[PDB]
């Protein structure tokens, strides 16, 4: 691992800003997630504030390592450039 | 029994393809299920992926024998013909 | 007590017909229940058929006596008149 | 007694098919069980497979005689007719 | 006897694999055990590893002869076929 | 310790007001909790009133000392200022 | 003592009505119980009917005297006023 | 005495039917038993079948006379009416 | 055996990554598990962190040998290829 | 030995803080414990406070020497760093 245990250093910022409906497909084509986990992220009558969703998604990525990390990171510097800069 | 213990031979295919919101009423009129089990299949804040639902429904039918089997089978060859062919 | 041990004589009818989302507030203002018990009745990922809910609510009222009985009864003859008639 | 010691002749079938959440209230109004035993049947973090539950319930009825037997039997021929036929 | 004193030749395999919560009812209907011994097998705050339980059950059957032996054996070839094959 | 054994002096107020879904991430980045304990706090089909949850969370923090105390305290004076004032 | 040996005069009423999940925290801040005894009251896979729980809690308070008595009593006249009146 | 030496005439029926967790508190308030004997009845890792428990309890009552007899009897005609009728 | 006693060499990785709701059906059709064990894995109000679940499932497979091992292994190289590579 | 007889110098701190459900698997792969002892640690209807559990586990490790000591120690400095520092 060695990467998530540090990126997590700041998580409130992400959980507040980022949104899933854009990140999901690019990841999907970089072959990380499966359909089921996506539908669990999005359609669920229990978690609604939009923040629990990001929490679940970010944890599902943490369960995977370097690969999913790179996918997430590249997606991020492609969509949210100033946030990527803040990360680095 | 003698029937479910073989039809189960292939279950992934069904659990992936089939969906409940169509099968439920035809069965309902062939007098197998009750309202309560139907609402349990559908409205439940715990199981969401759409696959656990099919699992529960298929098990509720397994709990009953030849009768429910014939109902399910006829419904299936009425809606999903190529899948019925695959079964046979 | 002397009242619930007889009203219980017929319970299937109630558990089938009545629904909580209407009875709850009127009781709430007749000062019987507390918020916590209400949320336990309604939001719980274990009991879903709508009938276990009525069971729990009716038992929570049985735990209290004449007071809650009168509250429930008056609510009932205010909302469900023909069912009240059946009770009497 | 003279009745349970024979009905027990076939118990696997029942323990597999029957379910409690329907039988419980009708019995409850035929005045056999008490609340405590019901909650013990249902809410218990030790026994989960759904079969131990039916075992406990059926034994609690065996502890009582002709009365509970008739209650159980009538409930059964009211809900599960083909299973009643199998019994007779 | 003449049967248990040989079947015991291999006991570790059974005590490791088999589990009671399935065998118990079929035996129960073949009229070997009584309720009390069953509850002693299962609910006891002293023996917990799951292996002492099988030990006690298997000994309770040894206390009885040909009859209980046949019951156990038939149950076994009905549930655990490859284990029955290993026995024979 | 020397701190929790006094802050506990008033606990009803907290257990009534505070809610977890906001406190959890800030703590998470101050590196106190782990994912598992978080999921135990939130997703559990036994404890539902919202108060047992706060109880468990507050105890999990008590199990840790000065560090978790400071984290909790700073989070609190960042989100709930008047409640922090009441604490001091 | 001189107090519990009389309050016990009526115990069925309490053991039926009262519930722990509300009384526990107020007592906890009046510094009577410890965490361990609380978790023993609540989470235990042996005692389930809700009544054994109240029994254990009430005995744990009896083990302590005037102090715990006053705590329990004040909690009670704060939550259950008509029951307090019945006590007096 | 003159009473127990006759009521004992039929003991199997009681030892089979009755259960302690209900009788114990009413007796407790009629001031017959002490806490210690109650805990001995219930929590003991040696006697488990539920029948030895009733045996011990019934003997502890026999050790006392007319008083405990009346307590037991009244409790019984309050909970188990048909069994009381069988006694008389 | 000779296989599990080595595959266990690394267990933290699996217990962290793998999840049951996907593995369960494929195994189910390779005829290893029974319904009861599946429901025990999934629906149980005691074990919640998602890790105890994998522990129980993996042990239930260990109780069986070469057969269940091959089933698990093939499922794994069908769903989680990089994890299979890590295994080999 | 020469190691446990000193580490025991402070035991209250450990028995209060540490928890088993995390330590168990890492040890399990360092090949110290067996399944049976693990299930005895966790699932037992007698010991519940969470502290007796740690006591039993720590003693089971003491029964083994240098090997289990090193396993426990490394696990600890991998999960609980500040507690490891306190140890050293």
């Amino acid at each position: 691992d060695e990467c998530w245990s540090v990126l997590e250093g700041f998580r409130v910022t992400l959980t507040s800003v980022i949104d899933p409906s854009r990140i999901t497909p690019y990841l999907r084509q970089c072959k990380v997630l499966n359909p089921d986990d996506e539908e669990q992220v999005l359609s669920d009558p229990n978690l609604v504030i939009r923040k629990r969703k990001v929490g679940v998604l970010l944890d599902i990525l943490q369960r995977t390592g370097h690969k999913g990390y790179v996918a997430f990171l590249e997606s991020l510097e492609l969509y949210y450039p100033q946030l990527y800069k803040k990360v680095t």
